[PDB]
């Protein structure tokens, strides 16, 4: 019983670096994933904001073209300025999902170094070994699941723990009993 219960406490002790891991490992994906998104967003924002002093180039040329049958020009500028607003309005959606993009980025890298300060745990060996037998291998939609998986092996391993002190309380209650029996028909 008394090995039962230190291979039980030796699983328990394994469990929680195996989960960092493989939480690392997902938060660096997601990481990476992000910032290649953001970094995409930062290029169309770029290039938008180029188009936008172009088309107001274009606008300003257009107005200064009319300002010298001339109200065939003033359509043109409309036409022009007709599109500056569109584009304006492009430029706020990208501007927002830059920002959007850049917040998650953070949160993401955030997330990483936490789980990297999470899996910075050494001595992986032949206990990382026991683990990937003994834990299954998280993937990066499991964003949650982590937890789930964590907390479901703790609980069933602090009940193992404790029906394996149980027993080991009721044998050690049987030992003393058993010897005490043994003394009582010993004559000194």
């Amino acid at each position: 019983l008394q090995e039962q219960l230190q291979d039980k406490q030796a699983l328990e002790g394994i469990l929680p670096v195996w989960f960092a891991e493989q939480g690392y490992r997902l938060w660096l994906a997601e990481t990476n994933r992000l910032e290649k998104e953001h970094k995409q967003a930062e290029l169309d924002q770029a290039q938008c904001r180029s188009q936008l002093e172009i088309q107001k180039g274009v606008v300003d040329q257009h107005r200064q073209r009319y300002l010298r049958n001339l109200a065939v020009i003033k359509a043109e500028l409309d036409q022009a300025e007709a599109l500056r607003e569109s584009l304006d309005q492009q430029l706020q959606r990208l501007i927002e999902q830059c920002v959007q993009l850049k917040t998650q980025f953070d949160q993401a890298a955030s997330a990483t170094r936490k789980a990297y300060r999470g899996a910075e745990k050494g001595l992986s060996d032949t206990q990382r070994e026991l683990a990937q037998a003994h834990f299954p291998i998280l993937s990066t939609d499991d964003l949650g699941d982590i937890d789930e998986l964590e907390r479901k092996h703790t609980r069933e391993l602090q009940g193992q723990l404790k029906t394996l002190g149980e027993k080991l309380g009721d044998q050690k209650t049987e030992l003393a009993k058993r010897m005490s029996d043994a003394l009582k028909a010993d004559t000194g």
